[PDB]
């Protein structure tokens, strides 16, 4: 009867979200038995969640923290969990017959590993990082087309949006990556829903001094925060829906919804358009990737949507949101672009971050790392493919580097 | 695989936008096949529309223009249809075994009668008349358990919006009109949007002197015009939410949502809102429910979200609008109050139309006839619960009536 889950990220903003909506299901019933926690180096944090949690598993990627771990976790009476480290860790309880369901809410690239293991040992993946879709796409769909029970399902505010509004009577005839998906379920568009972020209604001259400050003073982690205020991370999230729902980019329409109530929006082949709202939250996204074909019953704050009262919808700029623009090209290219995009993103977000360049320098480095790239025949074995993948993301990686490194 | 469809009241408001939207999603693909129309008198309209449609029955109610039928189809080559008369005609469409969904487009209290035939006869029945649904709800719910193949789909455009919201997974676990609805699709509330008719600015003493001019002068027939203006029109909705879905009354929220974009919402037990938007539109509704639980293509026009723009929600005053209030206070009371107050506005309606009395002596009136009834033992029998309602409703008629003479 319990849904057996793994936390892959567990300490972190997701990872944090979807153990808080697991205690409160797991108030009277049994709803799901965490089986598993993994992180990177929180090693403290990961010792109040297993004390809490007291699952079958702990892991931690950062092994120069595995004896500190042991350590506090001898202090948990009547407890012997496996504790383990590292990848080898990580595809141990990939593994693992007693798991069914993984949440990755690592981030970055690395997030890709997890996946592809999960994936690999046919599990239901509710997957928040975006950039392993963006990154791998044409790989994880390769991927679930060997591993046939594998399953992703989106965790991503917005890909939750859109698949909660599809019907669940098509949605488990295919299933998310997978070649035919949007003809299956009647799709004909989607509205991409955004916040438009910090410098919405910034003026072009006003945009040009933007610091990382002014993004950083909806309270969020440093990486998406600028991402939201460059609008790359809506970019990413339309990679994301032409790989997920298979939808073909010119039928994803970016619009700036500032009020952040409705998530998303898809347009069916009849013209009638299905919308998911909600306040701004993750509780719902999480938890509906656990539960889904099912909902079970939340103590969220129910919608006031007279409260609420207006609901606002435009276009956004790709004058002053030049990144939203480079995704679509990079997507409609297809190969590795999107390897490189993402790649080069994270070097010029975290360069805006440190306050190294500009606001258009961002869109400037990555734009340069797109147009020095050069289109490789795309391996056809999944183990060449995944190295292959990993090349072009360190040379895009480098490559912005050597960009921002010469022009200063 | 053609879906074979009637239409009861062809040339009505329903019946035409019905072959309408049929006529223009046969120019894209041929899916449907017109097997049978009936109006009560309109027979020379019918004859253009058997003209166009061929359909291999024809019926007319009123015996006095059916040998005029007869003589102006003889016009037609190379057509031999069925040409029947009345009550009669009725049974006999309905009993073909070469028809599977019957739209309902007959209006007022007398739409039940061929809604009761459809169902014996185990066809998917596409229904408007919500009028049929608040008075006889508990008759047609008896119905459907004895017909278990038959089905209610529903046409009203917000309990569309409502149904189309729904995983249809579940839906078939059930059908419309069934105990247990809303638990089995995980329903917790309803949003039910309101175009808030001509009056939300208006103060309660400009209400007291509004003519039923200022309620005509969105173009609709007088009735429902008359009852968008009271918002009895979302009151008697109120009630159809509660019957088609088993949504208890104290989780339908009306809300005032003049933009008449988003069509109505369902919150499901996460907490989680799924929405049903379009423009102002009654072809999706009437496609649904014939395409159900499938969509096919139209042409017609995209919504244009960044160009509507803004979209709004207020809650609707109850002192200005007390035909809400009453239509709940029926609904939670439950027996036969749907029907009384059903039967009693469509006569206080009728002499607000004909300027026989003012604004709020149109719930003053609705409020006494209610306030008259007592509650009657239900009948187990479907045959007595048939003549309870249509007794009750005659009843409710007179009471109303007289309460207007004695007044005046
Ligand atoms: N937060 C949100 O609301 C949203 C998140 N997402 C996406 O979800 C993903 C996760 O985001 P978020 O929760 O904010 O990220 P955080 O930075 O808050 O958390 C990252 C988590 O991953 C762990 N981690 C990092 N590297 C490894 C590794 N090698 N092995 C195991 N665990 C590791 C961290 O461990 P430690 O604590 O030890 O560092 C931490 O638990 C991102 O891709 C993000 O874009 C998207 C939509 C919304
Ligand atoms: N369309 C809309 O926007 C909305 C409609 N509705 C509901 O839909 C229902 C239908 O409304 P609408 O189509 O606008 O009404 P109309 O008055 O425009 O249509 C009436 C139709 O019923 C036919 N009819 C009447 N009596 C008989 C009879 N005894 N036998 C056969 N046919 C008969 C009429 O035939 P004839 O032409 O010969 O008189 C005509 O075809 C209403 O109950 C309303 O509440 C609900 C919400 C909005
Ligand atoms: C504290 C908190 C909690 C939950 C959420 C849910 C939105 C999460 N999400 O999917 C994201 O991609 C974040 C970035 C995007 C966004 C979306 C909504 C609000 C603010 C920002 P955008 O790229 O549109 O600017 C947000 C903020
Ligand atoms: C010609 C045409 C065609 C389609 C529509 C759409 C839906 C109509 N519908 O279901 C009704 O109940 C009508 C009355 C209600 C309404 C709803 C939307 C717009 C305007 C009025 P309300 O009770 O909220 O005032 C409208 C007008
Ligand atoms: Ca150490
Ligand atoms: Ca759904
Ligand atoms: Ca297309
Ligand atoms: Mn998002
Ligand atoms: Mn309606």
């Amino acid at each position: 009867k319990p849904i057996n889950v793994a936390i892959f990220g567990s300490t972190g903003s997701i990872g944090t979200n979807a153990l808080n909506i697991i205690r409160e299901c797991n108030k009277i019933e049994n709803v799901f038995n965490v089986k598993a926690l993994y992180v990177n180096k929180s090693v403290n944090e990961l010792y109040e969640q297993a004390r809490e949690f007291l699952p079958e598993y702990l892991c931690i990627h950062d092994k120069s923290v595995y004896e500190e771990l042991k350590e506090l976790v001898k202090n948990i009476k009547d407890y012997k969990p496996i504790i383990l480290c590292g990848d080898e860790g990580m595809k141990e309880i990939c593994s693992s017959n007693s798991i069914d369901k993984i949440v990755i809410g690592i981030d970055s690239f690395q997030g890709l590993y997890s996946t592809m293991y999960a994936i690999m040992n046919n599990k239901i993946v509710a997957l928040a990082n975006k950039e392993s879709i963006v990154s791998a796409g044409f790989f994880l769909k390769k991927l679930l087309n060997i591993h046939k029970n594998a399953k992703i399902i989106p965790v991503d505010s917005e890909h939750s949006a859109i698949f909660q509004c599809l019907d669940n009577n098509k949605v488990l005839k295919t299933k998310c990556l997978q070649d035919n998906f949007s003809k299956i379920n009647n799709i004909n568009k989607i509205f991409l829903c955004s916040s438009g972020g910090p410098f919405q209604n910034l003026t072009m001259d006003e945009l040009k001094n933007v610091t990382s400050e002014n993004a950083l003073k909806w309270k969020m982690g440093k990486k998406i925060t600028i991402d939201s205020a460059t609008m790359m991370n809506k970019g990413l999230e339309v990679i994301e829906t032409h790989f997920l729902f298979d939808v073909d980019y010119n039928d994803i329409e970016v619009i700036v919804h500032k009020e952040c109530i409705i998530h998303s929006c898809v347009e069916f082949i009849d013209k009638s358009v299905i919308s998911q709202m909600y306040y701004p939250d993750m509780q719902i996204p999480i938890l509906y990737s656990l539960t889904w074909p099912d909902r079970i019953k939340t103590n969220l704050k129910p919608l006031d949507l007279a409260q609420v009262s207006t609901l606002t919808f435009h276009k956004p700029s790709l004058e002053h949101f030049p990144c939203i623009k480079l995704a679509y090209q990079a997507g409609i290219k297809g190969n590795f672009y999107p390897t490189v995009l993402n790649a080069s993103n994270e070097i010029a977000n975290n360069l805006f971050l440190n306050n190294k360049i500009k606001y258009f320098d961002i869109s400037s480095i990555i734009s340069q790392v797109l147009e020095s790239f050069n289109s490789q025949k795309v391996s056809e074995n999944s183990e060449d493919l995944m190295k292959q993948i990993l090349q072009i993301h360190s040379w895009a990686k480098d490559k912005a580097t050597d960009i921002y490194n010469k022009h200063n």
